[PDB]
């Protein structure tokens, strides 16, 4: 068994002109790839310490296994909540929209400022508490996982690392934060909503 | 699986710098509880790591940090004290002076970060074994500090406040001046012997 | 300038939950600290800020929010506790079951929460003023609540060990179950009431 | 009195091949730019906060202060630490930096090393410690200042913010650390070293 690298579900140049083939490209072969590598290599190194209960070795690989699986644990995500063709919010989602933010705007404009606001490399998040029955915006730094990290389960991510949108829109992160709505998947952020009520 | 060491006295032993209660506790309570939940953790651990679960892995990584790392730093501080702790070998009396001037200037300098500590936490005399030099480090919370810095422990001084509270109340620097009093230099010694290998 | 304020009871009002001498050293010798050193620092970071000194305005930061915490968080806490603090008000308690179901699940959560804060730190009810709804919060160290999450403090407990340590010693979830005896659900309620202005 | 943008000590375009033109103007007039116009701002409200001796508001604009302060302190350091014609290191510098690393080789595999490793945004930094009169390697996150946050005098850094060589180097990061000592202005470090002995 070992992670690998998953299949986006469309075309390099398929998010055009939201985000541009080379970032896709770049984005998907180089830095997602990267993470996963160094995740086989990190957790084999894992499974090595704990299985002979070297508690040293196993605390020194922290931030790498956190770095290098919440790469891909963010990415694969990632891939899956964008779309051309996105469609809407679920009915369910949707009324749970309504009750914790009054609508799908009031979402949008809250979850694009906490994200634009991510000082350094970091990802914001739309997020279910489980045990508070609540949607929340989160932001994350680097590549700390949502729900490892805070018990949120990921519903739909933007990723802010300067590697997500410099090639295109260069220091203006906000038009990119702006325009990822314009290809956000749905189908997929309500199919996630579903899961996390179960 | 992972034990409470024994302690190398009695819990009593090493009054007037540190109380039987503080010890017993110390020992009994506080470090037993880090190797019981380090147990469990290490075993979740484990099953996490094995089916490949990098969420799970991830999550509970807070929790082996501050278990395994109060296992390790408590293992060690046992280690690091005697009623009578002798005197640093010639070799890391050389060292001292080298990288601190004095043995007094060590003292002062590693009490003052210890004291410095906000909140829980350790002060840690160190062997770097990259740059061959002694270092003053300090750790948050059971944060070990060869796992988290590379630096390898030679003398720890535990300043949460559950190590002297009882019996020095607020008055931490009292407990961290104390200290050197039950500083057992054969361990310390014996460590840097060690570190340098 | 900052002062250490007079508790609104007497050291001892407060056994057995919390004893004299705990309440004594907390309030005269932990707090003390934490309003002298505030008071030194703001100085400090008002001469630097004036000069456009920004290196130190930035090294002064840990400082300034440790101290300025601390008193922040003692101060709130002290007017939180009472000998006979009475019932949530009809709209607090309404709030309650709102938000946590009911109020026996509130203290159940927020003790969870708090007994879970690894080393040094502080359990919080708060409101959030953007959702207008109550959330169990926890602060590391003296990480004050509003200043560093938005939410405004209601209730707090303070996980320090040097909070209970003297009387409850290990056992920081005795003291934690035992605070909601003395919780002073008037000045809690008054809070709820300034929160939503 | 206010904090201005420097001006840089060469045209845009000096530190080709090396670092673009295009990496250089929008590093220096959008990125750092934005960095000391937020610091006035910031530093206003703060000397607010500070005189009416509100602490909780203080407090609360440490981060904005430590990123915007922080991001105008390294990049004011960074312009001076380049030169197309750097020259070489002091002879004051040399003995220490041969005492603390055993040559200026092993000082640049160190400080490069310890740079690309930085996880997310960050900085890499030769620092000279005052207290153990000794060099260091370190690395800071995000702005964190090296002074203000350790103590360690900055003698030259390495920005790896993706901002600071993405348009150029992509996704290869040691191409541009390593790149980069070839532009190091040995002599503003050497400066740097005279002063912080001092
Ligand atoms: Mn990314
Ligand atoms: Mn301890
Ligand atoms: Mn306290
Ligand atoms: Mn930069």
């Amino acid at each position: 068994m070992k992670h690998s690298l998953p299949d986006l579900p469309y075309d390099y140049a398929d998010l055009e002109p939201v985000i541009s083939h080379e970032i896709m490209q770049l984005h998907h072969q180089k830095h997602h790839a990267t993470y996963v590598n160094n995740l086989n290599q990190i957790e084999e190194k894992l499974h090595e310490a704990v299985s002979k209960g070297n508690v040293k070795e196993a605390i020194a690989l922290q931030p790498a296994l956190k770095f290098n699986g919440g790469g891909h644990i963010n990415h694969s995500i990632f891939w899956t909540n964008l779309a051309k063709d996105g469609g809407e919010p679920s009915a369910e989602l949707l009324t749970a929209i309504k009750s914790d933010f009054g609508s799908l705007d009031n979402l949008q404009k809250q979850l694009s400022a906490s994200t634009v606001a991510v000082q350094g490399s970091g990802w914001g998040w739309l997020g279910y508490c489980p045990k508070g029955k609540i949607l929340k915006v989160a932001t994350c730094a680097n590549q700390d996982p949502l729900e490892a990290t805070t018990g949120l389960v990921p519903l739909f991510g933007i990723d802010v690392w300067e590697h997500a949108y410099y090639l295109q829109y260069k220091n203006v992160r906000p038009d990119y934060v702006n325009a990822i709505w314009k290809i956000a998947n749905w189908k997929n952020v309500s199919e996630r909503f579903a899961k996390a009520q179960q």
